[PDB]
């Protein structure tokens, strides 16, 4: 009851944390689509340009926190990137048929989790087409990732993860949650989701709970097997991440 | 327990606050080299400028931010998200804002203080524009902490944060705003009252009893009131991360 109302509060703040964490970096592309040197680096793709969209990004990424920010032409090719000095740069890579980039070219933006190609680390690709004269330029993507927000959410004591609307953990206090499940998919639909997580591993079976009990709440009560140790007794809270589709589900040890 | 416990929502307080100041960080960063800021600072027209004060304004609007401003390079501000306002800040001279000049300087600045006429406080984070051979302008950004706050006051735990010489900028009670924490002085009573630009402070100190530190670092203390009367409170302090300011919040027994 009282234990309820506090987790509530307790969701609610790892909410506005989260929503405060994407909201940094979803300005990036929302300012850069419409810069005149991004487009006419990709209406002009000289070599003066793209080394000073390099550093640009490079030191945008930098101070932003962003994983990478990366700037890919129209035929899904990326011509410049904030990790360009790197070994790991982007610069060359195809990604014609990434959901961020085919998204964005077809909605003008796309919000899009998956597990990086090469890092094999989990962020939010942000992405915004960049728009010209008769038709699209190319599209400029953020890579978010969120390990601080993990790292805070298991320093609190109560574990908590994010599901999209197909029940997928895509962040997680606990790691080996990752891509655990709120329902039952699966066996047809996991090739598919596999592919749109860019994960092959990507587990996809439901979420070590059981004895669920519902309360008049809208919380349930739930016995939840940890990262062992074992199994504790939890309550569990939901709520929607606001500015999002993701809803951010915590535990509290009863 | 309640003191680990304590430590524990003291530093997601903290650190909600940090994320809150860094997303408004992200916008003067990717303005101060945006092409079309640049353009409007080179070559300044009439319908490059109202593009300018249209983007800024909805920038303000995704960003909740307060306000959002160009100002050019002799300090006079060229273009607001508060253009259609009869506040308008298009045509005031920040020239001698600390958040201009220390920007022209280090390419960079934030200040916190009362603005001049709304009396509302919030951090002022602005970045040099820069042209070839020499700065531009300063964009800036104000930020003020009312959902920061509200959501301090959800918690059950009150909470206030101070800068380095004590002053209270945020907190989750809004009469305790501008209070002090530490011993002050004298020789810096003006001093300070200029900085926030806040000419009437208090600097009272907080209406704190029988402060009784732990081995925690903690303290025990009796606090009244804003409404309201004496409790038995437990402190705890974190520094925020990725400033240099420090927060404080009372728990009750
Ligand atoms: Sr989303
Ligand atoms: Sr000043
Ligand atoms: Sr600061």
């Amino acid at each position: 009851a009282g234990l309820a109302g506090q987790s509530r509060i307790d969701a609610s703040l790892k909410a506005s944390l989260l929503r405060a964490v994407v909201e940094r970096q979803r300005a990036l592309p929302l300012v850069l689509a419409d810069d005149a040197a991004i487009r006419g680096a990709l209406l002009s793709p000289d070599r003066p340009s793209l080394d000073r969209i390099n550093r640009k990004l490079e030191a945008l990424a930098t101070s932003a926190e962003a994983a990478v920010i990366y700037l890919i032409d129209r035929s899904g090719v990326a011509v410049a990137a904030s990790n360009w000095q790197e070994p790991t740069s982007f610069v060359g890579n195809d990604y014609a048929f990434r959901d961020y980039f085919r998204l964005a070219v077809r909605d003008g933006m796309a919000e899009h989790f998956a597990m990086g190609t090469v890092s094999k680390r989990p962020g939010l690709y942000i992405s915004r087409r960049v728009d010209g004269p008769g038709g699209p330029l190319g599209v400029i993507v953020a890579k978010l990732e969120f390990d601080g927000v993990e790292a805070d959410w298991q320093a609190s004591g109560k574990p908590a993860y994010v599901t999209d609307r197909r029940g997928i953990v895509l962040i997680t206090s606990l790691p080996s949650w990752r891509f655990m499940t709120t329902k039952p998919i699966a066996e047809d639909r996991l090739a598919p989701i596999r592919e749109s997580l860019q994960f092959g591993d990507a587990p996809l079976l439901p979420l070590p709970f059981r004895k669920i009990e519902a309360r008049p709440d809208g919380s349930s009560t739930l016995d939840a097997l940890l990262p062992g140790d074992s199994t504790a007794a939890f309550l569990r809270v939901e709520t929607m991440v606001p500015s999002t589709n993701w809803r951010l589900e915590q535990l509290s040890p009863l």
